[PDB]
């Protein structure tokens, strides 16, 4: 599954692309 | 048990502060 | 001319979208 | 005079803290 997270993926994942969302950009991690 | 979440705590918590983590503000929730 | 600013433009500008830079979003102002 | 920079001060200038504006940090510079 893909989430939007701070400051970056958690180990397992991989970064995909990057999030806007609230106003912050997140590492975007699937 | 607290929490940092963007942009606001979820139901159930109590916003008591605010965070600074990782170069974003974030509601500090409990 | 055009500028990033945050959190919004200055009187006289049009927000025309936004940037991305140094890992914040900004007003794209013009 | 101060002011807050992202994501850093100019040459001139000391960092001496951090600001909280409009929903961002800033480096604090005089
Ligand atoms: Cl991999
Ligand atoms: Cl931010
Ligand atoms: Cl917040
Ligand atoms: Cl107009
Ligand atoms: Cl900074």
């Amino acid at each position: 599954a893909c989430y939007c997270r701070i400051p970056a993926c958690i180990a397992g994942e991989r970064r995909y692309g990057t999030c806007i969302y609230a106003g912050r950009l997140w590492a975007f991690c699937c």
